[PDB]
C-alpha cells in the first residue's frame, strides 16, 4: 500500500513537533521538512525518533553538497531517509549514501528531491549508484503522471507532492505510488489527525 | 577589489562562532554555510550579525522552494544575501528575492548556486527575475575559467569557490571575480586568522 507521509515545515519547533504528534499515529512517515530544519537544526529529528521509535524519519535537507557529513549529521539523530537534491553530483549522492548505511543498516537511504529540469540519464545514474527513491513535485495533467509512471517502469519508488487532498487521491488510481506526501492539508486543519485518518482511508479504498 | 568570503561549514555552533570571532575583521563576508545551517538553524545568522553589525552576511540556505519562507526567515535574523539553488523555479527565485529586499532593502540580495548542469537561458532568467550574483564551483582549469568570465560577461558579480588555495588566486588575473570564498583554506589552516590575511593580501598585489 502507498504509505501516508506528513511533512513539517514549520518556521520553528513547537509547530513541527505539534502537528507530528497530533498525526503521528495515522501516518507511515513523518518528515523534518527543509524550511524546518532551517529554522530549528538537526535535534528535531532527534526529537521525532523518540516520540516515534518505530516510524520512518525523514530528514528533508535537500543536500546539494558534502553528502558524507550532512548525511551522518542527520543519520546520528535518527533518521532513516534524506533528501538530496537532484543537481547534486553523483559522487555526493554516493557519500551521502554511504554514511547513512554505516549509522543506519537498518533503514538508511536518500531520495532524489526533482526539482527543475532533471533527465532520464541523470535518473539511470542515481539508480546505478544504489539510490531508488525519487520525489516528484506537482506541477506549479497528464505530463506529471507520465513522469511518474516512467520512473516507476525504470526501478524508483516514487513518492507524490504538492497539493493534495483526499479527493485528488483517485487520480492516481493504478499507480503504484510508493508515498504520498501531504504537508499543508493536514498541517492546517483542524482534527488533523482525522484528515490524516481521510486520506489514509482513501489510499485504503483505492489501493487494498 | 575581489571581495574576500569565508564559509563556515562546521557542524555545530561553537565551531561557526569561533571561526567567525577569530577571522571576522580579516574577511568581507561572512557565510553560516548550509551544513552548519542545516546543524544549529538560523539563529547563528542573528549571532553573526549581532558579532558584526557591519559585515555583509550570508545565509547559505541553497533554497529550493518556499523561497519566500526561507528567504524571510534568515531575512529577520539579519542576513543580507541568501543562496538559492540553481533548481529552484523562477517564482521560487522571485519569491525570496521580494522577501529579501522586503526587509532588507539596503543590502539584501539572492546568489544563484550552481550545482549540476544548469544553461546560460536559465541564467539569463535569473538576471531578468532581478537576480545578479552567482556562485560557481570548481569541478572535481581553462573550462572553469572560462564559464567564470562568460557569467561575468552576462552581468552576474560570479563568487569562486572550492578548495581555493591563496597560491591559486593568480590563476584568476585580469577576471573580474566578485567574491571568493573560502572554507577549509581558512576555517582549517593552522593560522585562520593569518591565512585570511594571506588570502585578502595576494588579492590585494593582484588586482586592484
Ligand atoms: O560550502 C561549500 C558547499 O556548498 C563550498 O564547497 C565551500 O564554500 C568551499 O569551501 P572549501 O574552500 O572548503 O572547498
Amino acid at each position: 500500500l502507498p504509505n501516508l507521509q506528513v511533512a513539517l515545515d514549520h518556521s520553528n519547533l513547537k509547530g513541527a513537533i505539534t502537528a507530528a504528534v497530533s498525526v503521528g499515529n495515522e501516518v507511515d512517515v513523518i518528515e523534518a521538512g527543509t524550511v524546518c530544519l532551517l529554522q530549528v537544526g538537526s535535534e528535531l529529528v532527534e526529537v521525532l525518533r523518540s516520540l516515534f521509535p518505530d516510524k520512518i524519519i525523514v530528514a528533508d535537507t535537500k543536500c546539494a553538497d558534502a553528502g558524507g557529513t550532512v548525511a551522518k549529521n542527520n543519520a546520528v539523530r535518527g533518521a532513516d531517509w534524506m533528501t538530496c537534491i537532484c543537481s547534486a553530483t553523483i559522487p555526493t549522492m554516493k557519500a551521502a549514501r554511504k554514511a547513512i548505511e554505516d549509522i543506519n543498516p537498518d533503514k538508511g537511504e536518500i531520495q532524489v528531491e526533482l526539482y527543475g529540469d532533471w533527465t532520464y540519464d541523470q535518473a539511470q545514474q542515481w539508480l546505478d549508484a544504489g539510490i531508488s527513491q525519487a520525489i516528484y513535485h506537482q506541477s506549479r495533467g497528464e505530463k506529471d503522471l507520465n513522469k511518474v509512471k516512467k520512473l516507476i517502469e525504470m526501478g524508483f519508488r516514487v513518492s507524490v507532492t504538492g497539493g493534495l487532498s483526499v479527493d485528488t487521491l483517485k487520480l492516481f488510481e493504478g499507480v503504484d505510488v510508493f508515498t504520498f506526501i501531504a504537508g499543508r492539508g493536514i498541517t492546517e486543519a483542524k482534527n488533523p489527525a482525522g484528515a490524516a485518518r481521510a486520506f489514509k482511508d482513501e489510499i485504503k479504498r483505492i489501493w487494498g
